[PDB]
């Protein structure tokens, strides 16, 4: 509906991950290095990796995030977690 990455991060993401970190499984959050050890680097991979996410995540299906926010999410997180 046109909201913006960080809007879209505090209402999906940041019950886990207050402050890119992780309330669930504490070592995986996701500053920059850690999630890139992962393979998580990229805006696109982000919006990848929602869809179907590790153990303690759920999945966020384009019904819920369409596909042009999974972007947006996806710039938010390159953009706030070093
Ligand atoms: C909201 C849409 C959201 C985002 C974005 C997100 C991202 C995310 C990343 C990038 C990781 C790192 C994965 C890695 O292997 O390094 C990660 C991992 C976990 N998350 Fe998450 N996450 C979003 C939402 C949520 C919610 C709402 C929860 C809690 C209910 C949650 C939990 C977790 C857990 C647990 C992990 C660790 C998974 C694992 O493989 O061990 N996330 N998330």
């Amino acid at each position: 509906a046109g909201a913006g990455g960080g809007e879209l991060f505090a209402t999906h993401c940041a019950g886990c991950h207050p402050q890119g970190g992780n309330t669930v499984i504490p070592e995986k959050t996701l500053a920059r290095a850690r999630r890139e050890a992962n393979g998580i680097r990229t805006v696109r991979d982000v919006a990848a990796y929602i869809r179907n996410p590790g153990p303690g995540m759920p999945a966020f299906g384009e019904a819920m995030i369409p596909p042009a926010d999974a972007l947006k999410i996806g710039e938010y997180v390159v953009a706030s977690f070093p």
